[PDB]
């Protein structure tokens, strides 16, 4: 049947995690530092643990979702041997270095450790819009995927054994989001000088975004190969259009810092001999500090 | 019946335009500065004009596709009485300023003017994959829509009456492309430090991209209303994640200039008083030089 699970942390997001486990039929034990945040869950069937030690002893799967890594260790460091044989899933926001250090710490204490990144707001937990990324030993993920997937039934993803991968993928994916939104908003500013409503630009911008998803998968093998054929446009052609975008921005009185930055990066690739390479050659500029 | 059409310029793209008109059954007159580029078009029924003047006299719809605005200028400027009653469609890459000047110039010579932006490679002309954006007086677009759509049968769009709109839309849409691709390549660099192959990141990055296409249309009403509710994250929350991405880049030895620039832009918005606004508030600083 459903695995027993413990949730440590009943903030907005921890509470949503515990509610999802309970609604899916798991025996759910909950704990929070400050009393008074567990009684609705208890009334729905959760076990209100009397202490951290009881909570951690209650289930082989311990999901932690608190403010930061300092709080995680305030809760878990005083435990003496309680973690041995258990699987710790840390959904607290942290860095890749914190996750890798936590993996070593947990291994010393006999626990399996998965670091997770929640790509969702609390209200979207257990919906098809949620994504949760996991990293750490695959055997622990496989053992508990049936339980963990109730938090993101169409979005539960194991990335690999390096515990730092979740944090890094989360940030990398947000980078794509910021790139899209900046392009939309800068474009909306540019077109706004000609009276164009952002809602008139948006369907074209959204379709472009969808099209460029295919460019992403097309570029990946070139990155891995270190070989960057021009395909449909050399970096020279890209850079010229970048220059044009900057010059139109300056002429029309909107901010040109974004296209000038794009042009800077492309120019560094051209300076290293990639005038006739495809856009994927810019990966070499991103690897260099 | 299919309108007679003239194509000026038989480079890689002009040749594809002429071929498409011919295949669709239009009487097609062609001209190129250098002879010997129209043999196959002529075998297919193209009428080879001996001069620009003869070409413009042959058909009321004149499609121009040469290297740049200087070339368009050298072809058009000697024409006076020849242009009366014609509709000039300029598919040459150029600036919004040049397009607006060309519209006014043509109108004083008795000719209608549409500026166009080809978002396609030559081999995709006359396929469902092609996109062609047009701008200029709508009466001319409507008069020749049946002819023009042969070039992009599922992707022809008239943007508005301002002749400069096509150039601006093309560049704004490319800005979105560069945003996605830089986000992907920076992410690939960052994850590369952990041994992640770009092809293993790519499915996640592409899924992200297709999801964020929906964020674009969600943001448009906020831009048009000048109202920027936080939604799922205030600018403070965005900026903190941006800083995290920069710090991970720095600590892992890859380039951090992109996340630091993202941080700069978001901080520009926060300094205007938008700490608690949503991301669409960034449009305001994109409007400011
Ligand atoms: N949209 C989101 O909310 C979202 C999305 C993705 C990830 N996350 C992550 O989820 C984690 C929790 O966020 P949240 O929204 O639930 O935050 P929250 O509503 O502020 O709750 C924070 C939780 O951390 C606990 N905590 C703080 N300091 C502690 C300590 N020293 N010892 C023990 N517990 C401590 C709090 O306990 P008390 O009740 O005793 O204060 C509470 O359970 C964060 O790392 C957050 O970044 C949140
Ligand atoms: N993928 C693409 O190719 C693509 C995509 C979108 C837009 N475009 C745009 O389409 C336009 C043409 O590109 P293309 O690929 O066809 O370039 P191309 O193969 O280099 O052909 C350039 C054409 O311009 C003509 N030309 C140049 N200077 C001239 C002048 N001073 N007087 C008369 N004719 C002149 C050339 O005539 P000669 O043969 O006599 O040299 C030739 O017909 C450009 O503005 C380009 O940016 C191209």
């Amino acid at each position: 049947g459903p695995a027993a699970v413990t949730v440590l942390g009943l903030g907005r997001m921890g509470s949503a995690l515990a509610a999802a486990f309970l609604a899916a039929g798991h025996s759910t034990t909950v704990w929070n530092r400050t009393p008074g945040k567990a009684d609705e869950l208890a009334a729905r069937g959760a076990r209100r643990a009397g202490s951290v030690a009881e909570a951690v002893a209650a289930a082989p799967l311990v999901v932690v979702c608190v403010a930061d890594d300092e709080a995680v260790h305030q809760l878990l460091d005083p435990l003496d041997g309680a973690l041995a044989g258990r699987t710790l899933v840390n959904l607290t926001t942290g860095t890749s270095a914190q996750a890798r250090a936590n993996a070593a710490w947990a291994k010393e204490r006999g626990a399996a450790f998965l670091d997770g990144a929640i790509m969702a707001v609390p209200e979207d937990i257990a919906t098809g819009d949620a994504v949760l990324l996991y990293s750490g030993p695959r055997d622990a993920f496989d053992a508990y995927e049936e339980a963990l997937r109730v938090l993101a039934p169409a979005g539960t993803t194991h990335l690999g054994g390096d515990a730092g991968l979740a944090a890094l993928h989360d940030l990398a994916l947000l980078g794509i989001m910021w790139g899209v939104l900046n392009g939309f908003l800068h474009g909306a500013a540019l077109l706004g000088t000609a009276g164009v409503r952002a809602g008139d630009f948006a369907p074209l911008a959204a379709r472009m975004t969808t099209v460029v998803a295919g460019y992403v998968t097309a570029a990946a093998p070139e990155v891995d190969a270190g070989s960057y054929p021009a395909g449909d446009a050399t970096l020279t052609v890209h850079q010229e259009a970048m220059r044009h975008l900057a010059e139109e921005s300056e002429a029309l009185g909107v901010n040109a810092e974004l296209p000038r930055f794009l042009q800077l990066l492309a120019g560094r690739a051209v300076a290293e001999g990639h005038a006739e390479s495809g856009y994927s050659a810019l990966v070499e500029q991103f690897r260099k500090a």
